[PDB]
């Protein structure tokens, strides 16, 4: 519903390492691309917001 | 060659990665699969080691 594609140009290295990657995890694609850029999101801002020394 | 890949997503989702690409000055598109690759990487090498 309020859902949204993101659309991404990739090399296809990059698909091919990421997918293998989610094999391993016994993940979907999608899950493995988004759960890892969130994580890493949540870290930037919380980096720039609360650990700024 | 160079492909397509569609993700859908949570738009909380959407909206935190980019708020993280802003604060990096990088495109959206770059922010992701930087993170992506690099966590990939990193889970194929502790794989290796279990076999």
């Amino acid at each position: 519903k309020s859902d949204v594609q993101l659309n991404l140009r990739a090399k296809e290295s990059q698909r091919a390492l990421i997918d293998a990657a989610a094999e391993i995890l016994h993940k979907s694609r999608t899950d493995f691309i988004l759960e890892t850029a969130c994580q890493a999101a949540e870290k930037v801002i919380l980096d720039r917001r609360v650990f700024n020394f």
